[PDB]
């Protein structure tokens, strides 16, 4: 059941920003935890959605009203799109990076959750945890680090 859900989870993601990356979609999607995220949901449009990597493609196709802003997954659903999510003021952060990669590091230093950007001008994968952003994962490490935060 929980573990089951929570690999498929991570599949989803694998696939779709796989999928994003390679075609140069930008996306930004968070994954509550032990912190509630309810207020940001509320700022989005609800789906209350099973979790699929084809629907988290359709959500982020360029030029359609759920593209900009987030995806939150919280439990086993996604619970909304177009989220708000507050921007981190970290003079830190690389002057190249775009509006997602902010508002990734943003949620990262307020709650638990881990946030994943796919970046629209280089394709590149990107992570947010505590804080901190990891830039321009690999594959393989991107694996890594949803199997350790995601699995319980």
């Amino acid at each position: 059941r929980i573990e089951r859900e929570q690999h498929h989870l991570i599949e989803s993601i694998e696939k779709s920003t796989q999928y994003m990356a390679k075609r140069r979609i930008g996306a930004l999607i968070s994954v509550a935890r032990d912190t509630g995220m309810d207020d940001y949901i509320e700022t989005g449009i609800p789906l209350n959605a099973k979790i699929s990597s084809q629907l988290l493609i359709n959500i982020f196709i360029p030029n359609t009203p759920l593209h900009d802003g987030a995806v939150i997954i919280k439990g086993n659903e996604i619970a909304s799109a177009a989220s708000y999510l507050p921007l981190s003021d970290s003079p830190f952060l690389s002057k190249e990076l775009g509006t997602r990669h902010r508002a990734a590091l943003g949620i990262s230093e307020v709650t638990d959750s881990i946030t994943i950007v796919v970046s629209e001008e280089t394709g590149g994968i990107s992570l947010t945890k505590g804080g901190e952003l990891f830039r321009d994962v690999s594959e393989e490490e991107l694996h890594k680090i949803l199997l350790k935060e995601l699995v319980t």
